[PDB]
């Protein structure tokens, strides 16, 4: 039983993978999540974020206070958590990424790829070699993405990407769940949206990762595809399958259809977990 | 090396032993921490909680959709953390904190076979049939969080605001549970907490006995400027329990820290762990 690595995505936190955890915990399997730099018990707010009603135009000026975040600090906690779970003695590890999550495993896995034995990227952005992710949330693969409506920052201002998980607005609390979380529970929304955070720094999205065939690109590679996911849709999803398949032909992507939104560890926790333990079960 | 299973207090969640359990994870030690029933990603709202300016009338007065949470509740799903660490291959380490020590409590006396030590950090430690808010006692007068509540009665359960716009209610919540943390650790903490915690749990008296909860190896871990469950209120549950079971006295370990030592000392509270696992 490989231990594994969770790893979350924007405005979340470890807590996000709360259920996942217990069910493969249940099976028999260990599981390390952490919250990223500027996430969790890592966070910093704007002061405007705390003076409510919410003023919009001073919200969407604030300079962030997690701006200076980088990819590289995000790199470096997950190396660390691989570590830890790597220690624990029970071989590599199986190392997953949802979202923006994505980014950081795949920066972590070029720069220390021998502790991992699989890499799991679920909804998650897995980009070519040298590619930013702004430029894949950008491309024609995600027209439609329901995030943009929810933006309440320009990252040209603020340095981050800003929600509001605390508005008191229903049609914006409607448009978060809509975007996010559609299969949940309304009360399992409302749990998750109490726990999120405002601010996401914006740089890490425009940074290349210069991932080569010879590291990451030789570690077995399991893409979970969220058939309904309405922020990273499922054409560009695929896209992250294709390109990995081309870069990489002798070692192409195994892939897992899901029929969920962006957020299966709300939605089908058991389910996921159940996932999860066929990937570390499968043979490389 | 046991598993430790590590149990948080009201209105928090698992998050609040993240830089314990890394610790612990660099020392070669498993944690399993879970969020209890109404809390973390279990947690409920009144809907007065939403609506900012605060409605203080409202959101004093609004039923519970947390009141029907029990003690039973609480027990039932420590006890599956209990069973999950214990598999994952010998007896646990049960730590609980604050509230979280009448869950464990209950949990122990429930089923004692699978935990090799029970660890009590600044947390209700309870006599045989007597209920937590017997306790909220003399030795606890002075108690900080009492000019923080916010429902009475009514609510069915004990109300707080951690998501205040009030400067100087903000600033009172952090004397009162986290004055040794730095400001922007107490902000992002009292950004993951709840606002109810459900009363029942409080006014329900566990009925330990010596030869099961009283039988296990016990530890406390005072907190020597603890301004919600007062050192005298600690040292009274120590007392209550080695008179409770002569021949199994409790074993007490002193830390310097507030309320929440997991964010103000962190390692050396995994040190204390470590030390008390290899004991």
């Amino acid at each position: 039983h490989p231990v594994f690595v969770l790893v979350h995505g924007a405005w979340h936190g470890a807590w996000c993978y709360a259920h996942v955890a217990a069910a493969l915990a249940e099976r028999g399997y260990l599981s390390i999540a952490r919250d990223l730099p500027a996430h969790g018990i890592n966070a910093r707010f704007p002061a405007s974020y705390l003076e409510r009603p919410l003023d919009k135009d001073a919200f969407g000026a604030e300079p962030s206070p997690v701006a200076n975040t980088t990819l590289d600090d995000y790199a470096t906690q997950v190396m660390e958590a691989v570590d830890d779970a790597y220690a624990l003695g029970h071989g590599k590890v199986v190392l997953v990424g949802h979202s923006m999550g994505g980014l950081a495993i795949t920066a972590a896995a070029e720069r220390a790829p021998e502790k991992i034995a699989k890499i799991v990227y679920l909804a998650a952005f897995m980009p070519a070699s040298g590619v930013p992710g702004l430029d894949y949330v950008r491309a024609p693969e995600n027209k439609g993405e329901m995030l943009a409506p929810l933006m309440l920052a320009s990252p040209r201002v603020a340095g981050a990407l800003r929600i509001d998980p605390r508005s008191g607005d229903a049609a914006y609390r409607a448009l978060a769940k809509r975007a996010l979380y559609d299969d949940a529970a309304q009360a399992d929304f409302e749990a998750m949206a109490n726990l999120m955070t405002c601010d996401v720094p914006a740089a890490p999205f425009a940074t290349a990762i210069p991932t080569t065939a010879a590291r990451w690109g030789a570690i077995d590679r399991h893409y979970i595809k969220c058939l309904a996911d309405r922020v990273i849709l499922p054409a560009l999803q695929q896209r992250f399958i294709d390109e990995a398949d081309a870069f990489v032909p002798g070692n192409p992507t195994h892939v897992h259809q899901l029929d969920s939104s962006h957020s299966p560890f709300v939605s089908q926790p058991g389910v996921l977990a159940g996932v999860l333990v066929d990937i570390a079960k499968s043979i490389a």
